[PDB]
């Protein structure tokens, strides 16, 4: 397990990194990265601290210590935990501010390491080549959770010699790979990038590509979007820019070559069409979590604010609070049903349930606006106007402004902070981005109803039908297209 | 466990029941009342069939074999076996169209058996009389599980000496009541009624009575909705509505009697405040599970009428089938977060969690005209003419119809027949009364969302604002009313 | 201008009529047609009395005075006395009960006259047979105009020799039509069918036929859907089926022939892809009038309802009713705008804006069901059950029951009538007809939707684009799609 | 008629301007607040421009040529003239995202001069003062034209000696006041306010005023929000915050004196609820016109983006387009009605019908939050990662990006410039702003529905109402109530 210095250090390493179009020396020290930075050396400090041993840490097979963001989980009870993990997490966060520490990005890996063979067994490689893919998986792990590493996943490709990241060169030591991938999380604060696909019509062999890349490769270039960081802002004014900020962005691979030992498949788009989407399960499920959490914090938020405003008592206000109650307990329920309905994979890991994972997504994904534009409702105009510390530190007018802005039963300073931390949530490009991001993390909402009514369960032929037939007397679309014919073949039209 | 037969007897009791005004003279022989008798008929004898004994049987504590409708749930797992024996009968009856068998009806009883101590220890009576009322429900427990009896509560009062039910006269021999109870199911088809009160504002010592009530005492008039059965239709053109009908009724008593063995607690209108609410948790368990299985009903229809049209590859419909599929989700999902997270009442009962019962009927209140509204407009025009048998039967035009509207691979007849259960169950006086019960059974959404802000886990200082409180760096109301009344006497305003 | 007595006796004309699949002898005396039947005839009486001249009558070019089904407007204010033409029936009608009386079908015939030339230009007809098409439409207008002719149109087809009606003779005197027509209203009651298509891909030349069909021409058999008209029913139990049921239905043509004077066009398969949908367009604004005064009755009923319960002070269900006025003032806005901007056609007839039109259908069709839904809820149990007549007359009970269900300033009765009111309307079969055909009624919310944006007005390059190109900076599609391959052309990639 | 330089120099006058806490020392020079300067100086420049002489001026009464700004509109005609007048600001504004020009602020006075002599005869004045209030409103608007001043309203007051705003003397040259107006806008940027209460309980006498006072006057400190400016960033990154931003805020009457001329009304608490809201009734017609040109400047965006994307044809975003159409013609519709149902006060000032306008901005109101997050939908990732114009400029990944994010007929940099301005208004700061000012601007959504029940023509012995009570066979409330007591007293009970 690694020390917060350790994880700065590894930083350091002449990794090249673009944020808002800036070349970035160091990443611990520049004004738009440093303070996340500092959040995940901070993160790495706490799992080391042995207050938090029990709900942070494990022993592993091989008998040594290690963090949670490694554990397989092999029962309900380890799924608990899990979940148990994740919430420290996103509490510790601040409802989940940051969405991909490591405990967050690693969990794309666990069906990987639970179910390596195919990877192997699938691939299509040049000139005869035999590469140990299940091999390199089962290595790829020991390493990682032997050293901590920071693993970050880019799956998402361009739209559109493509621009998509492909191979350019098969050779005895690895392979050379050339152009984008679209879009990842935490690429400046993390060690190397899980790189894969998900399958898009098309896509050809040397596009499919699954590997480890060091963020320091030569050749590999991070263009990450503009910081909102604002660590000169008084915290007063902005509570969570003033801590750090996520990046996201894009990544270039200018002839970047990878070793065999890093590969973990490559050449089979039909491997692409299936196995990514069960490494995506894992991330769907801290997601979902994630939901519910920070639902717990908008209906918290909406209970202090309606109280310091002397609202909570209108009728219409106690039946909207009521359905935000209710939007959270949602959530929390998928959340539960995912869980207990969960079964273990043929390699013995313990899933949830992917499909109260993806329809609570869903339930999120569909009216997440709606329950934050009921907060924002309830702040009235002390949203366009909430008075800055400096305004309340003016020696003649900042007297003035806590008198006029105070509760009956609050401050104008502690009630003009709920303001603020809405604000800063909802109404910022720093928290915009929050929220972008959990509607474009993963399966979208129009792609989770396409893929729903896909599943076997939900066929026309499938069980889900099995009451309604009954009620009707029908068999099976067979049985029924069979009296059909026969009515037309016993007539003349 | 009574027969059929035993069950239809039983009826035959002089009982005086209106419907839609006429007097009916044998419920079990008149054909407004005599589908649904035959119906409940059925259910009993499907209870004695060896074939479905393990679902739908029990061995009790006094080793006699007993329905499941009498049985008392003590841990997860009964829970679990209660909820399979409700969607047995939520199959049986077609999703749900029946909604108050013995199974749905008699789980009202369950919280006063499990405590009946307080019925008597909060009861207030006339005149130094001292009734065991605990022993009374000891002892109504255990006629009516040993004689298999059918009982139907009724606790609603009419709005508003007043035309409420209410105690005219106490003495040795028991008690004397006047006036409406307002609104109750199956009146006409149980042996007795189960009356009592929820609180209302104003109610008084004399209008609070619960207790078991023959349906052929003496002065007890049943007042019953008209029937919307039609026992002589053609089931191809009404498949749901010749089966019978579930009527709701009015009952007024005219001094009817009751003897002291047959009340349950009177003259506290403070125990009607606490009480009563845990009895409705039971109807609500079982009616949430019935949510979940009408859903299940509504998104099989939808899948085989939008296959028999030819429609369920167009992308928008695949899309509102998705929101379909979601709905019936949600509500398994909140009856599996239910169960799980249940606990033991002091008397050793297995009870779901309240919360997530009521959030996931809100959730179904909410959005179940919607997801009937959507899979009619599946439908098309259809709907508003679809022939009839006789129709199809014309010696000339039917073959025609039978030509003109069948589909690709579905006839005419049988495509038609998708429609009509639709218009049914959907657009039929006879429908009609399901949706409505349902909207109207128990706590209605407007009142679960005031109930919901009443609870303590949801208040201001209560365990949801936690997570809030420590983003903004806020004790509790106290803490935060403390802070601002000093920044008050620091200064001068 | 026919009397009620004149039009009863035209029924009398030996027409096949099929109801629920029984052959009606005579329209005007059999239980199930005849209220509707006498409905319509008071509609004729109505016109002829003299107190309503001036809002029902008008004289036409040659001098006679005629019904306003008869006028067509050429000017803004002509296009106001429809409405408020279209308004006196709907209100006549309890808000629009019957959505098909003369007033409302013949509607569709305004822009054949309007515009007869290219019916008869683009017509194909076989065997160098020249039909004055054109002529046609102008001696059946001075036809059905000066002998009041009731006329209703059949222009839906069946979806799949076709079944669908078609042409399989031509000759000299006519021609002979075999197959269906799919559906139309008010079929029984009227003189003579309207036929016509409405182009769907794959309708050949035989399939195209516009004409007019007397009602009782050999060959043509109506098949109508069941009555639930209810004349003997008790007016106070069912206020609304006691005066009639409008019947929709299917019709079959066995080789009906039609003289040439009687056709309107065949033959030409794109004629039917624009011109139907100019003659749908003056029902749509009929329609859509008529929806406005639906959301009048339901927001009416709300007032009343809420008003008698004692709930009309609450706050939610304040927020409530003003959103159902809100439904009402924004189809009454759509009217309004419809009627201000429209423009007189080629022809000189005064056209109200399809676009507000259609888009005031959808903003009803999106809603109504929620309207509805909202006015139920407002009833509470009282829709249930609902005591019938009988039981308020029962000597003994009856008072008892006009005690409990009274409010403190309405009767039991007065108030029991207004959720029977609404029960009628929406919780019947009976009323359940009338919100199907407004759902299915002309172009439904789907298809408003994607001929919206088939319409040049929204089109990218169009002027909905132009404050958007101007705030980017941007050409038209063709200038950015240049500057981009330029781009390309300027690079290597 | 000023000038730009005019209206520029008439700012640098000594007034006291805190702009996030800062002190600005010349607001035409700050960064924080010389990009809107300059854009209201060009608005004054543009109207000088005769090019624009048209629709951006007339000849007053006094024969003099003056912005429209100042026009009082007396038909019709007018009233359309004005509404043409809001557009091209808007338009010229792209899509409003200044809401507050002085064509937006001054409509709040023209109920004041159309209607003054209630504001002096309803006056409180102490110590037998007599003041011509009336005389002083004429005389004010004869200055305020004909020097062309800036205005912007102050109404709103803090929640709650108060801190409110209130009188402290009164003498025979004026009045003085101290405390707080809670919120207006652009007040740095004109040249006087307008201030004024509307109603709350409790307010009292000396809590009631309207008068005119300078911006520059003695005690007077205007307490800005923080600008959102970004005068320094590249345009291609933030198109519209590099323009500037239009700043709201509180304002702290120290001991402000106000001459007598100066003074509209004092001292009438009742004066406060009726007059006032016949002021916001103009702002309400120029904000609803608003409305539905930012609606159509998002359908505009809408469509460029999904075209951009390839995604226009995918029949699911068709359908969501058509209802972006059908939310911006709804928009339209009600401006549409609201004028065209217009009437002439008695002063003779044609008025839009505010219940078109209160209810088109509640439909706005309640759907906006709806069609942006839909617009936003729509860009999937490219809103999360966007490339700056220094990432497009860099010499080795620039050329790379432009191929990977290129469209088949746009360039990368032409679409994402889509992104970018989609992101600057409803995903930053700066654009927050734009939305939640339309949000609590005037009479919120909640409120409407309020005061909509309110009015006279809603109330449930109100038209509204009629066609119900035919339907149902009813008088009035009181018929009805009549009907019922004599029930009651025929009976006994």
């Amino acid at each position: 397990m690694r020390t917060g210095q350790q994880y700065l250090e590894s930083l350091r390493d002449g990794r090249q990194v673009y944020v808002g179009g800036e070349l970035i020396d160091d990443v611990t020290t520049h004004p738009k990265t440093s303070g996340y930075a500092k959040a995940i050396a901070e993160y790495y400090d706490l799992h080391l601290d042995p207050e938090h041993q029990d709900v942070l840490t494990f022993v592993d097979d091989d008998g040594v210590r290690k963090s949670m963001h490694w554990f397989l989980p092999r029962s309900k009870a380890d799924a608990a935990r899990r979940r148990a993990y994740h919430e420290f997490w996103f509490r510790h966060f601040q409802g989940g501010i940051f969405t991909r520490p490591p405990a967050g990005m690693h969990v794309v890996m666990y069906a990987q390491i639970d179910d390596p063979e195919p990877w192997g067994d699938n691939a299509v490689v040049a000139g005869g080549r035999t590469i140990s893919f299940a091999d390199n998986i089962r290595s790829q792990w020991q390493r990682v959770t032997t050293d901590d590493v920071a693993l970050s996943p880019m799956f998402v490709d361009v739209q559109f010699e493509t621009p998509m990241l492909s191979i350019v060169e098969q050779n005895d030591q690895g392979i050379v790979v050339r152009g984008w991938k679209a879009m990842g999380t935490s690429l400046p604060f993390v060690n190397e990038l899980l790189v894969g696909n998900l399958w898009r019509p098309g896509q050809t062999s040397d596009q499919t590509v699954y590997a480890i890349v060091p963020v320091n490769t030569p050749g590999l270039s991070l263009v990450c979007r503009q910081s909102n960081a604002t660590p000169d802002a008084d915290p007063y004014d902005h509570p969570l820019s003033t801590i750090g900020d996520e990046l996201d962005g894009m990544a270039y691979f200018d002839d970047v070559f990878i070793p065999w030992e890093n590969v973990q498949h490559i050449g089979n788009p039909d491997h692409a069409k299936w196995y990514p989407q069960r490494q995506f399960d894992w991330v769907h499920i801290e997601t979902q979590i994630r939901h519910a959490v920070h639902a717990e914090l908008i209906v918290g938020l909406a209970l202090l604010l309606t109280n310091a405003l002397g609202t909570n008592n209108n009728p219409i206000v106690q039946s909207q609070l009521a359905d935000l109650v209710r939007f959270r307990e949602t959530c929390k329920a998928f959340a539960i049903a995912a869980e207990e309905t969960g079964f273990t994979t043929a390699g013995g890991l313990f899933k949830p349930n992917n499909i109260y994972v993806d329809l609570g997504r869903a339930h999120y994904l569909e009216n997440i606006h709606n329950a934050v534009n009921q907060l924002i409702e309830f702040c009235g105009r002390g949203v366009v106007m909430s008075p800055t510390k400096a305004d309340f530190d003016h020696p003649f007018l900042g007297p003035k402004l806590e008198e006029a802005l105070r509760g009956t039963s609050i401050s104008a300073r502690d009630r003009v902070s709920i303001f603020r931390q809405i604000s800063e949530r909802y109404l910022t490009q720093w928290g915009a981005r929050h929220e972008m991001f959990e509607k474009f993390n993963g399966t979208p909402l129009y792609l989770v109803r396409l893929l729903t009514m896909q599943r076997t369960e939900y066929q026309v032929d499938g069980p889900l039908t099995d009451l309604a037939r009954q009620v009707l007397g029908f068999g099976d679309t067979e049985a029924l297209a069979a009296r059909a014919a026969e009515v037309e073949k016993n007539s003349n039209w």
